[PDB]
């Protein structure tokens, strides 16, 4: 996830290093899913 | 949307009642796809 893009992850998410995923990905807010959190999971609340 | 509680259409979308079918529809905002506007179309 582009650490310079600034607004790469959508819906108030934040690009960072997720250890559990041992990668630099989008850390979305509870509910959203997808590479940049573009999708919403209505089954997850 | 006569519904008392807000949130049927996520992401600033407006809801509407389709009498003929007793079904609810949503008027998502541009860039949003889905029955209730869940998906952002990039």
């Amino acid at each position: 996830c582009p650490l310079s893009h600034d607004g790469y992850c959508l819906h108030d998410g934040v690009c960072m290093y997720i250890e559990a995923l041992d990668k630099y990905a989008c850390n979305c807010v509870v509910g959203y899913i997808g590479e940049r959190c573009q999708y919403r999971d209505l089954k997850w609340w």
